[PDB]
C-alpha cells in the first residue's frame, strides 16, 4: 500500500528525533537542537505530501 | 540544562512517530497517517517554543 520509501523515510525521522532527544540528554546547545527539529518538522512535512499525491484519491 | 519534561516530550513524540512508522507499514487509511504527521509536526513546535523559552539567552 504505501511506498517502501514513505516507511523507510517514517524510520528515517524516528532516529533523528532519537537523537534530537540525546541531544537534549547531553545538554547540547539550544541551536543546534532548534536545528534540528526545524529539519523534522520540513522532514515530516514532505513526507506527508509524497504521501497525499501517491493516494490522493483515499487522502481526500 | 534541558528541563526532564524537555527530554520527555522528545521521547514521546519519538515512540509517536515510531507508531505511524507503524501505521504506514501495516496500510493504515491516509487520513489517519496524515493526521498523527501534523499532530507531531504541532507537539515538535511546541517542544521548540519551550526550550526557546527555557533558554532564551542562548537560543537567540
Amino acid at each position: 500500500k504505501y511506498r517502501k520509501q514513505v516507511i523507510n523515510r517514517l524510520a528515517r525521522i524516528e532516529g533523528h528525533v532519537r537523537a534530537i532527544k540525546e541531544m537534549a540528554a547531553e545538554g547540547r546547545d539550544c541551536p543546534d537542537i532548534l536545528l534540528q527539529i526545524a529539519a523534522v518538522r520540513k522532514a515530516l512535512d514532505s513526507t506527508a505530501k509524497v504521501i497525499f499525491a501517491d493516494h490522493m484519491e483515499s487522502c481526500l
